[PDB]
């Protein structure tokens, strides 16, 4: 029932998101025994974050922000009210049952309603991009698949094809990317990175180095289904040298899973081997580096890299810059960052995509589309702590229009 919660403000943000009612015209009913006016709800909570430690739970409906009634206010109004707190955020929330918050309340009627409103926006004179963005950036990827299916049923046209002709520019890129499943999107981004004469090494490295075993297994399956060739064969065709060997190894998605016991002796031996193979000698034993950094689990390699500082005068990143160059150096640097702190890795990539002249939209869009909402909260925390202002703020300065609005929705809030 109506419960009050106080959340401390910090340079890590509040660690939670609010969004509008997904089941706008249907499943909006009495929450936890009492019917109410339309309210925003907590769509995601960062575990261990300030909202989680204060008692905020996924699905909680928001009633008051700092003592002010927010019933019926727009998403931008609540974000402004939450931002208007000098040192604290006080909320009046309402818990909902778990099945009313895990996604299973989304029905085929909601999917058909979303598809109807998207068809309306497409057919509206001049195209209603605002409505299309409002829906698709505030649905889960699974719900977007239901919307696409329902859209095809009612129009006998594919939603992706219809939106491709209705939209243009970077907004088209965002929307079409959101419509694919995670494995489909990564597989098509990988295919695009190897299309044409050159190779987009930056994109190939970013995807291959940052995806987990489970994500890569599904990417390998879907890539084969979509393009009738194995991802590994396309990588082998497009790359060469040690850079090829590293990419092929990582793409297999067969890294050791996190074990139950910390292997301290192997941590020390891997550190020695990394030092003996690089800084300690003339040249580099690249195969030794590749085998250790592709095969060992992420928590193991985190401890290996710290133990490495006991043997080497330079840390792992600086050793890489001193030992290798080119695509191989770029790949190792990205991989070590992903191992050491993946949310910080994406925060730095986002900052790099916007910090200078113009925007590296290809990188900015891919990160905002591909990251889960909770992972984006991890990224927003690292970003705000490192750079002083929010990811929201930098997106605001570098992009404009409906394209900006789509990215800010994917960001999910200000910090
Ligand atoms: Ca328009
Ligand atoms: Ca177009
Ligand atoms: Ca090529
Ligand atoms: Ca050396
Ligand atoms: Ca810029």
């Amino acid at each position: 029932g109506p419960r009050v919660v106080r959340i401390v403000k910090s340079e890590s943000g509040y660690g939670f998101n609010v969004r509008g009612q997904v089941s706008e015209g249907g499943q909006l009913r009495s929450i936890n025994g009492e019917l109410y006016a339309p309210l925003q709800h907590v769509s995601a909570v960062l575990p261990g974050g300030a909202a989680d430690r204060a008692g905020v739970r996924k699905g909680d409906r928001i009633l008051e922000v700092n003592h002010v009634n927010v019933e019926g206010a727009t998403h931008k109004q609540v974000v402004d009210l939450i931002r208007a707190g000098e040192k604290e955020l006080i909320l009046t929330v309402l818990s909902v049952p778990p099945h009313e918050a895990d996604g299973s309340a989304y029905t085929n009627f909601d999917a058909e309603r979303d598809a109807l409103n998207i068809e309306t926006a497409i057919k509206t004179k001049g195209v209603d991009e605002v409505t299309i963005v409002n829906i698709l950036t505030n649905r889960s990827n699974e719900q977007r698949q239901d919307i696409a299916f329902a859209y095809q049923r009612r129009t006998k046209k594919e939603l992706a094809s219809a939106l491709k002709s209705a939209l243009s520019g970077h907004l088209e890129t965002v929307i079409l990317g959101l419509l694919k499943t995670p494995a489909q999107y990564d597989a098509s981004e990988l295919k695009a990175s190897m299309k044409g004469l050159g190779t987009d090494e930056d994109s190939l490295i970013e995807i291959i180095c940052s995806r987990t075993n489970q994500e890569l297994q599904e990417i390998n399956r879907v890539y084969k289904e979509m393009y009738k060739t194995d991802l590994e064969k396309d990588i082998i065709s497009d790359t060469s040298g040690d850079f090829r060997k590293l990419m092929v190894a990582l793409a297999k998605g067969r890294r050791a899973e996190d074990g139950s016991v910390i292997d301290y002796e192997l941590i020390d031996q891997d550190a020695r081997d990394l030092y003996d193979a690089g800084v300690k000698r003339k040249g580099t034993d690249v195969p030794k580096w590749i085998s250790i950094m592709t095969e060992r689990s992420v928590p193991h390699l985190q401890k290996v890299f710290d133990r490495y500082k006991s043997y080497s005068p330079y840390d792992m990143l600086e050793s890489i810059r001193k030992e290798v160059k080119g695509d191989l150096e770029n790949a190792f640097l990205n991989l070590v960052q992903c191992i050491q702190n993946k949310p910080l890795y994406f925060a730095d990539r986002l900052y790099d995509s916007m910090k200078g002249k113009g925007t590296r939209d290809k990188v900015l869009i891919r990160i905002m589309v591909s990251r889960s909402e909770v992972d984006m909260l991890k990224i927003r925390s690292e970003f705000k702590r490192k750079y002083g202002k929010s990811l929201y703020y930098y997106i605001q300065q570098d992009t404009k229009g409906d394209y900006q609005k789509a990215l800010l929705y994917l960001c999910g809030g200000d910090d």
